[PDB]
């Protein structure tokens, strides 16, 4: 039992039949970063509502560099109101404003941020935990990082492997793929990157978990 065996078994279920290519809607865009922060301690359906609020208020429009600056400089109390649906909205608004201001300060642009950001930089941003930091790296920045979470902990535990520490659980999931890299990629025909693979693999675990299925 390794993560490559799990990948194959998950892949055979076609859990992503209706999902976009990177699973996370609007992957590789500022919106994915916003979602990665907002989804902490809540359900993604609520995240989608907060995003729609930001879009309906024209805070988030089609230019990501403009959107980054909009969040860096938005009045705190206005952002807090818009992100109410995803909960912890005062904390999350501050987290997003400080994060966006710090991205501009250290990376000048969202484009450069995607290239230069590290996990440690993200972890030094107050309120950003490993899961959110990792989701930004993989789903906003196309980095070769697999997000793990409570779902993945419980999913694996059920299969007979218990890994409580976030980083060790992530390493279990990443390593099975690394160790069988050609075979993993060949499940798709060399049409996708490893980052995209982890993007989808974490997606499969989430969908499998949400669906209450049996491997
Ligand atoms: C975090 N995240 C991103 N895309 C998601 C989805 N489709 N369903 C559930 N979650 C948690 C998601």
């Amino acid at each position: 039992l390794d993560s490559f065996e799990i990948l194959k078994a998950l892949k055979s279920l076609d859990l992503l039949k209706n999902a976009p290519a990177w699973w996370w809607p609007n992957a590789l865009k500022f919106e994915a970063l916003l979602g990665a922060v907002l989804t902490q301690n809540t359900k993604f359906e609520a995240v989608l509502k907060s995003l729609e609020n930001l879009k309906n208020a024209f805070i988030l429009e089609n230019d990501d560099e403009i959107n980054l600056k909009k969040i860096a400089y938005i009045e705190f109390s206005k952002l807090a109101e818009c992100v109410r649906p995803s909960g912890f909205y005062n904390q999350k608004a501050k987290r997003l404003i400080d994060l966006s201001g710090n991205i501009l300060k250290d990376f000048q642009s969202f484009e450069n941020f995607k290239q230069e950001v590290t996990r440690e930089w993200l972890l030094d941003q107050k309120g950003i935990g490993k899961e959110s930091a990792d989701a930004i790296l993989c789903y906003a920045c196309a980095k070769e990082v697999m997000v793990v979470d409570k779902y993945s902990y419980l999913f694996l535990k059920k299969l007979g492997i218990e890994i409580e520490d976030y980083d060790e659980l992530q390493h279990f999931f990443e390593k099975g793929v690394q160790e069988n890299l050609n075979s993993a990629l060949a499940l798709y025909e060399n049409t996708i990157s490893l980052a995209q693979l982890y993007a989808r693999f974490h997606g499969k675990i989430v969908e499998f978990s949400k669906q209450k299925l049996e491997l």
